């Protein structure tokens, strides 16, 4: 089997929201995230695999950064050190708390640095001069189904981002023609590459934020593990490689509540199509794991086509969604809750928790 | 509702008037202590009546003289006791013109009536039981009925040829009838009560007539709302059990024949309205007294604003007391007889009073 671990991070209230007294609409009951519109009408309920209640630091089950890491990412490291492939998707709207979860701040670090440093630590523990490791990484983006390299020195002129193309190797699967790769030995030599890429990544000001993401981003870390057998015959030939993919996805963005035209419209359509195809892929993989063999439409998008070998077979996939609990963003949070979901979401009416002043059926009983 | 509180009736004989001394009127009402005997001056026929209480303010030095404070300490103080217990209470006057209803209820500056003593005793009792467990909240209103319209006495008018803004009455399904828009003022002390009362009595309508040079030509209802917020022994929130009580003190106008107090126009109009209201009240009293004897009877509450707003006091849910005021002059023997007959008919009324815990259908209900 190869299942898909879907998870959700409920951001806590920010200072602006506490000052405006923006009321809470996303609540938890443990194994369920519930949405109760302030009108107290159709109450939505979603059952995921893992729920991260980062809402209030004193509530039971408080999802710290270390908690989230040990919950989702570390099994991907343990899997990578077995010779299998791993993929971590990050989805969320802007302001929902996605970068906090993936990257982190100067303090309270996130999945990216935690995974990197724990990886290097386990590498050091497993170094013997009988077993060796090599780490090579790349970082690229997808924009209107065209691939661009993020680690390339570029000047200022018109239409400078030269598009690369995907190609299918019969054994190794799909790849990008002309994409650069760079060798690493720590995290301090990853940070300066990521900071070079995230400045070339496409952005544009919109009704949601003046600096939003408008292109999918893939950071791929390729590990090669070399072994040697003591039979005096297998000279540095036992090779096994693994790929860890970390994919920052852009938001859906409805073109109805944002009157747009031209390039922003095109970007939204492309992003939307990519997300739809990714959802089809994840659902079909879930069905495959539950037994019924199906056809995965990998080929309907550059992202899925390039990530084909990292979302199938003997592999591990995780999808971290990030949602905000404020009532000011019902449509986006529900859009992000309806998206990241493999099972069936249930809806009811639950304004009848006010039967008689904290029901008090204790009296009736 | 496990009770039956009988309406408590009193009678007060006022002294001879200037008018009734100018006309050489005789004495026809007498007492033997607790009973009240009335005699026609023709020496033809005698009647007797018996009440729960009877007062005798005919002469200062006579035996049994029931002064203003004695009337208070006999009637109004138990109503304050029940108000502190948690019951709604009502005290209303009745009588012919010039009987002395406004005097008995409000009084003069040198002889305060029942209201300035009730409110003062209330605040004084509070000052001894305002401990840490229980707090108190007091609101007041004071409204008027004039030509079947409702007016507020505790506002300062504008200045126009017409500055009597009429309110309307409504029927809440649970709380019963009430007045829409009535200024309910939060009170702190007896001095504030007195200020509001002065303003209201200065705003109330009056006029000179042939039987009262300062006549009470409008019905007046004085409402107090007292909320005692007490505390249980709690692991959480204190001050979590409240009891409410409404005290309604009512000064009504007198019958008044149009020929005796000869005056035309607005005086006649408002006298007619007064007469109509009194008729409807009499019908209500008779119908309740007939209910008390086991018959199926319909109470005409809706035929007048007065009874409509007092629906919960003449019957319903509150402890009620009536004060009939009579004159000993022989010239008014018929009206004295009518008043006394309605009063003794009122003793048969039985109201179902309950405590306003505001805990029934909440927790004390199934607790007990
Ligand atoms: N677990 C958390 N606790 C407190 N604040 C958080 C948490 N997660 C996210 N945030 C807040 O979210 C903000 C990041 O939002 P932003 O990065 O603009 O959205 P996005 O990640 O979608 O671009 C941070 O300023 C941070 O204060
Ligand atoms: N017990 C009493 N002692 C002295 N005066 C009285 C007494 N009862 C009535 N009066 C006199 O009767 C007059 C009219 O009383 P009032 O209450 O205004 O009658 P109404 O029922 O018309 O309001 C007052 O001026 C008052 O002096």
């Amino acid at each position: 089997n190869s299942q898909v671990t879907v998870a959700v991070r409920v951001r806590p209230f920010s200072k602006r929201e506490k000052t405006e007294k923006a009321s809470q609409v996303v609540f938890t009951n443990g194994e369920e995230i519930t949405v109760e519109h302030p009108d107290m009408k159709q109450v939505y309920s979603f059952i995921y695999d893992v729920s991260f209640w980062s809402f209030d630091e004193c509530h039971p089950g408080y999802a710290s950064q270390t908690t989230v890491y040990e919950t989702l990412a570390a099994p991907l490291l343990d899997r990578a050190f077995e010779g299998y492939n791993t993929c971590l998707f990050a989805y969320g709207q802007t302001g929902s708390g996605k970068s906090y979860t993936m990257m982190g701040l100067n303090e309270e670090p996130g999945i990216i640095p935690r995974f990197c440093e724990d990886l290097f630590a386990q590498i050091a523990k497993k170094q013997t001069s009988e077993v060796s490791y090599h780490l090579e990484m790349s970082f690229f983006e997808v924009y209107n189904e065209k691939i661009h390299d993020l680690l390339v020195c570029k000047g200022e002129n018109g239409q400078r981002k030269q598009p690369l193309r995907a190609r299918e190797h019969p054994v190794s699967g799909p790849y990008v023609e002309g994409l650069s790769m760079n060798v690493v030995s720590s995290y301090s030599d990853i940070q300066s590459w990521l900071e070079l890429g995230n400045k070339q990544r496409a952005t544009a000001a919109t009704g949601m934020n003046d600096k939003s993401s408008r292109s999918h981003s893939v950071f791929t870390l390729v590990m090669t593990q070399t072994k040697t057998e003591v039979v005096e015959g297998e000279e540095h030939d036992h090779r096994i490689t693994s790929r860890i993919n970390l994919v920052d996805l852009a938001g859906s963005e409805r073109c109805s509540t944002a009157h747009s035209s031209g390039q922003r419209l095109k970007e939204g359509v492309s992003i939307n199509k990519s997300l739809l195809t990714l959802g089809k892929v994840i659902s079909a993989l879930s069905e495959q794991a539950n037994g019924k063999r199906v056809f995965i439409p990998y080929r309907e998008s550059t992202l899925t086509w390039l990530l084909k070998e990292s979302l199938g077979g003997n592999s591990k996939t995780a999808m971290i969604a990030t949602v905000s609990p404020a009532a000011s963003n019902i449509e986006e949070t529900l859009s992000t809750l309806r998206y990241a979901t493999q099972a069936r979401l249930i809806v009811n009416i639950a304004k009848v928790n006010e039967d008689m002043n904290a029901k008090l059926i204790r009296e009736l009983k």
